[PDB]
RNA sequence: AAAAAAAAA
RNA sequence: AAAAAAAAA
């Protein structure tokens, strides 16, 4: 038994939110809940 | 048994929100829950 | 048994959301859930 | 047994939501529950 | 028993909402619940 | 056994709702549930 | 056995919607259930 | 001077190549200037 | 002088290449400028 | 002079390519120049 | 003058590759000048 | 002179390359010039 | 002279190179200039 | 002369390259230039 | 002259790489240049 | 003929 | 009838 890269993972993975946002110019709110 | 490379994940894996943005001029909310 | 390149995954995965946008003068929101 | 690139996946895999939106001079939604 | 590239997926996939939307000069929504 | 590229998929796949859109001047509103 | 290029699939796959649509000026709704 | 909706455009506007295409089981080439 | 909605554009707009194409069991090239 | 909503666009816009690809068991190229 | 929303664009604005591409079991290259 | 969004942008704007790719169980190259 | 919201940008903005990429069970290069 | 919110930018803006990838099970290289 | 929010920038401005990454079983290389 | 969703800290 | 592109540090 040989393994060279083993990243083994067992479980849950969860990677809710993901943005890639560019604005050069701009008034932004990312991933913001504004309220009122 | 040889294995070179074995990335192995079991399980669940959720990556719900993906946005990729650009937005040069703007006036802009990425993933934005405002409420009144 | 030789494996090279063996990304093993067994269960669920959901990427619910995916969206592209590019938007040079703009108002915009993405994904968002305003209410009111 | 030898192979050489084996990205196996059991169960399900759900994308539900892909929008690919270029909107140069706009005011734009993406994928947005605007209520009321 | 060689297999040079081989994505095996058994299960379900289900891609439901793709949208490719070009609009140079608009007010648009794109995939929209707007309710009142 | 030699295979050269296998994407063997057993199962359900739906792809439901496609649309390519192109609006120049436009008010547009694509895969919209625009209730009231 | 050697087969070059198998994408074998079994099951059910099932493409509903598919609409291109060009439309430089215009008011137009894609795939929309507007009610009342 | 009242106007509710004016997507005015002037000028050219070609959409030259328009194809919907679906094609279950299949070797297909869709738009391609496949050279000797 | 009042106007509502005004997507206002002047000039020249060109969609080119518009295909859209489902292939549920295929090998498959789109707008592929394959050579030799 | 009242506007409610004025994305002016002046000038040149070109959206040249435009594709929506399902292809759910499949080796696919799109868009692609593949020389020799 | 009153003007409410106002993205006024002057210039050139070009998109030239626009894909969606959904591919679940499936070996592929997206705008991908491979060559020889 | 009262304005109340205004996101002017006069020049030149160009986003050359969007891809929206959904590939859950493959090996993909996106926008990926391999040569040799 | 009352302006709410002004992003004035003027010159060249440029955003040549877009990807959105899901993969979940996956070898991928994402913009990748491999050679040779 | 009152002006509220004022992200006056004058000049060049370059982005030139945006990835936003998600890969649960993977081997994956992002924006590499490999070379032999 | 009264301004109440005034980031003005005059010049240039190049945000040229901008990768968002989520990787949870995995071998990876970002932005990375191997050679040989 | 369809759909969906979500979330959070 | 078309096209394109790019890039970089």
């Amino acid at each position: 038994e040989i393994v060279y890269k083993s990243p083994v993972v067992s479980g849950d993975t969860s990677p809710r939110h993901l943005s890639n946002v560019s604005s050069t110019g701009s008034i932004d709110m990312v991933d913001s809940p504004q309220l009122a």
